[PDB]
């Protein structure tokens, strides 16, 4: 798993479950092309997005469908989605965790990059 | 001001100066049209992006060029930029402050929305 | 002002009004002596806590009564309060802004430190 | 494990390793008495602080020794420590994760409370 997404709900103090997440990779022609997607699990995580072979260096975007999550809870949100845009770099072996901490009018995102 | 952006540096405990900011508005053909741009000042703020008249209802994207900010300080950060995407003015004119708090591998962004 | 506190509500996207704040200073006998207190105003700010003369070097604690804030809105939050503990003025007078961004089960706090 | 602590470094994008963490419980006489402590592991976590039997309802404080962590990295920090103060509540079965995301001049803390 070179790429995992973890989403937390700062209002309820809980994993954010059933959050849609879409990953895109920037193509040679500079448009965003679909790469992987899924929905977060009960632990708030999305595993199995990609493989070491497929996850080559390049620019990626992770879009987290925050608005739909809040709407499901009846809470009026600010953002359409949370967007995380980064370059994958081969720099020796690496695993990327993209974490997001959600509130209705605020989010934080952190990258935890480790070497197994 | 109907739209202001404020950027803070969590490493230095200071406003983030000279950060480039680009604002886009989603067009009828679902493309991101350039709307406004500027750079943060010494207090870490960007004022004067738009006017109440020009700032109509729509979906806006505020792009904060965090990578260039970090690189100029000698840090190779994780993200390319911070993106903030939101519907504005859909229940009438509001004033929006988009704040961002920057660290090399993490950022948070908050919206403060007031009714004039 | 040598010390200002600003508090934002991440649920509502608004300043956090009427939040009680208590400031302490560590005494020679290592107890926390009351230093100043107040409540945030409509812009979510608390000004006028102290003066450059009174705000000597020391270890200070800013206690933000977040629990009472949430409870008044109908939310049972996780934390009792937010505590911010720091050495101040040890390389001469500075101006400190202590910011806090509140959610029911999460908060962040940032310091912006400037030299007048 | 009814109580776990997880600490992340927002500057390096990594778990925060070898961070001292002290837990206190508020005694009948209203003073803070030592309850548990340890240092974070390579994954940035501290497990095994307490047991279900010992972790009774009451007010707890988790102190995270952030200053020492930054100092070890040669980075000048703002806070003496990060302090998390909360009431443990029996509300059916519960597991508490106290997460902290560290920057030199800012931290966030989140409680993730789940039911196994």
């Amino acid at each position: 798993c070179p790429l995992m997404v973890k989403v937390l709900d700062a209002v309820r103090g809980s994993p954010a479950i059933n959050v849609a997440v879409h990953v895109f990779r920037k193509a040679a022609d500079d448009t965003w092309e679909p790469f992987a997607s899924g929905k977060t699990s009960e632990p708030g995580e999305l595993h199995g997005l990609t493989t070491e072979e497929e996850f080559v260096e390049g620019i990626y975007k992770v879009e987290i469908d925050t608005k739909s999550y809040w709407k499901a809870l009846g809470i009026s949100p600010f953002h359409e989605h949370a967007e995380v845009v980064f370059t994958a770099n081969d720099s020796g072996p690496r695993r990327y965790t993209i974490a997001a901490l959600l509130s209705p009018y605020s989010y934080s995102t952190t990258a935890v990059v480790t070497n197994p």
